[PDB]
């Protein structure tokens, strides 16, 4: 009787997936780069180590961001002494911050997004949530679920506990849920609050003090889809391939441990080195088969680990200068967001570019990349194609 | 120049999503039911509290478990006395066991599945790993990846702190991925290891005591893939259709939280007849467009929460008695292993329907459900279809 190539037939979208609408939000708290030494080490009760100050303060001079949004205040961690130390027990207050958060500022960045979208969020078909930041059961994609009012039927993808790059693997999913399903719409929202990592400073860790010059907080939620509606809907991007890599040699580059304490994150190598030794063949395995060779003809994101992690992939492949801009000035105004990172990125580069009289969302190139870095060291490739104007 | 739909043709698959082989895996320690009560108030320490023993002894006795399979020994236990405590700051320790076991566990079950498939590991495209137990970075999927050989390329989805749904989440999951993607084979790894949730009694707080005479370890792994290969791959299921919801008026029904004491579950609500109430709705959304209605025609697999949320789901349904034998027999064997146990009931099922004769691996039926439930409270709805012989 019933036929499941008939019902596998219908079922499926026929397009590529779409990016059709990005919304962000960011917690109302901006912390100025340039002090932020001194605000670090007086809350922190760490004026007295001299010489640990010195080294953040380069550290910050040189990140190449100019202000973060934190959702920490000095009221905030004034109630909280345990989180300021380097390592005390805090990680039920630091939870009790992040499970809230992480999908207020969520639902912030969401309701952007389907404003921009246009359409009812009752035809939102599938819902990714992916944060570092906290974990819980119902996780942030029922809050979200509930706070925005989406059906109940919503089919739900938590991914917690991801890394700086799954803005790459929540593309890389929605991707697959927006193409294999008719008319499926995914809301995708990455939200990353910095509570769970904040810490003193420690003389012996210094890889936990070049996170603290770094991270920031923010959320970035998508509208995802195959087969728009023309003159409805409104196609910003297009996903064409997607690839998950480990680097050779990369054992312990970046970990990163939920304890009592909170999320102790640990540098173990050179990621910088590491990336940039390794972007090449990422490129080659996604556009050796589209005939592309020259990189400076493609639209460029890039997570913005930190300044470095740029300069030497820039370096390693003579990329122009301006390849990186939108990169840059997503790391300069908001510092490095984790997993919202990238989406903050190809917000900015389709906003400049429409600004601008661009002929494509992607800075007026055709195809382009984006790449998320993180523990593992795992390398996410994906490849969009820009829409015209 | 570049053709985007011509590349989204090549690229995608073409058939149902099926599942082609399933192992599983279990700790090596036997905990016996029958004598838990004694055995768990002597190790923390509650033999004085009578009353709440005698409560206990009842959970275990109405369990309908004969046995369950626990990292947890009594030598760890002794060397863990925060862990026998009904709340005391234990994460560290409890994280330290789970990082290792989960993945450990899991690799034994995936072995086991590979081994059955029977095709090179390196075609193993996409890794799905999940669990409810420990969180780390690099996660779960990289251990898992370094632990079995995949490709470094591997496109990996870890699913963290999912709870006892999330067996139909994964199914839900492997099928996008399998059927948009020619060729991919993606290998599902579900592992529970209850060392974060075990801990002692307190009579305020019953719904813990709960968990403690039903919650087991366990993993099971499956390879799932679209076309696959005639008379060299082995089809077992294939999946149809999936669903996942929130049940109306079940907030709080399911809560977990991961605290310094470890994870710590609280049910506020009536969880056996919520299931009950919305499982015919569940049923209505999954088998009218197949245009079935008699619910004892096709084959069931259901997530054993517990006994009462099996004989309730069969009484509100009039269920022939026989309708829930495989899950049961797991419920019996192996407790409640949370994400892992609707994965060990497709084996069982499908393990005797072929060493009893019958026509298919759905008891001889044709089409068959699989149920997830846990925190929301959510109901995940899989739709499948057997196989002949
Ligand atoms: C959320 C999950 C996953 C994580 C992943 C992605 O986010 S932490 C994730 C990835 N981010 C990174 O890997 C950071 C990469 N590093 C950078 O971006 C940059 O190194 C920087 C912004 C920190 C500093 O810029 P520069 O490298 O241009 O400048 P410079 O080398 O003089 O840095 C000054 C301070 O070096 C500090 N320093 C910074 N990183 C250092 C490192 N890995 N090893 C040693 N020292 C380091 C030392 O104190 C150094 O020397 P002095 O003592 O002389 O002053
Ligand atoms: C991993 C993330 C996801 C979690 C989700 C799914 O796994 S823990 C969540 C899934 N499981 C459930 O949700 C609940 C399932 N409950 C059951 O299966 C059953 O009630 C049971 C096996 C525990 C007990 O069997 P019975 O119901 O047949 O028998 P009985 O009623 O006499 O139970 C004995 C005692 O259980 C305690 N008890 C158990 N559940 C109770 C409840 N909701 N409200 C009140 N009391 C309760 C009582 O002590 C009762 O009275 P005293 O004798 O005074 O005799």
């Amino acid at each position: 009787m019933v036929s499941v190539s008939e019902i596998r037939k219908a079922q499926r979208a026929e397009g590529p997936a779409t990016i059709l609408a990005i919304g962000t939000a960011n917690p109302a708290n901006c912390v100025e780069q340039s002090t932020y030494p001194d605000f670090y080490f007086k809350i922190t009760n760490s004026e007295h180590k001299t010489e640990l100050k010195e080294k953040f303060q380069r550290m910050c001079d040189k990140s190449m961001i100019k202000r973060r949004y934190m959702y920490l205040t000095e009221e905030i961690l004034k109630e909280n002494p345990n989180v300021c130390e380097y390592m005390a027990p805090s990680l039920d207050a630091r939870q009790d911050m992040v499970v809230v958060e992480v999908p207020r500022l969520g639902k912030e960045a969401a309701v952007k997004a389907i404003k921009e979208w246009g359409q009812p969020k009752s035809k939102i078909t599938h819902l990714i949530v992916c944060t570092t930041s906290g974990v819980d059961m119902p996780g942030a994609d029922y809050q979200l679920t509930k706070l925005l009012g989406l059906r109940p039927y919503v089919k739900r993808y938590m991914m917690y506990q991801q890394g700086s790059f799954a803005g790459g693997t929540v593309l890389r999913l929605a991707k697959d849920l927006a193409e294999n399903n008719k008319g499926a719409r995914v809301l995708v929202v990455c939200s990353e609050v910095t509570a769970v990592t904040f810490r003193g400073p420690s003389d012996t860790h210094l890889d936990s003090l070049v996170g603290q010059a770094l991270f920031g907080d923010g959320a970035a939620a998508l509208i995802v889809g195959s087969d728009p509606v023309p003159e409805i809907e409104k196609p910003i991007f297009e996903m064409v391939w997607t690839a998950q890599t480990i680097a050779p040699d990369s054992e312990g580059a970046i970990d990163g441990h939920l304890r009592e304490a909170g999320l102790t994150f640990h540098l173990l190598k050179d990621v910088p080195g590491i990336v940039s030794k390794n972007i090449t063949k990422a490129l080659v395995e996604a556009f050796e088969p589209l005939g592309i060779s020259d990189y400076n003809s493609i639209f460029w994101i890039a997570h913005p680990g930190g300044p470095a992690i740029l300069d030497q992939v820039e370096q390693k492949l003579a990329l122009k200068p301006e390849k990186m801009n939108a990169t840059r000035e997503v790391l300069s105004e908001y510092g490095n967001m984790s997993s919202a990172c990238v989406l903050f990125i190809l917000d900015e580069m389709r906003k400049k570019s429409t600004q601008n009289g661009l002929k494509t969302t992607g800075e007026g190139l055709e195809w382009g990349v984006l790449f998320g870095f993180g523990p593992g060291l795992t390398i996410e490739t994906v490849v969009l194609r820009s829409v015209a104007i």
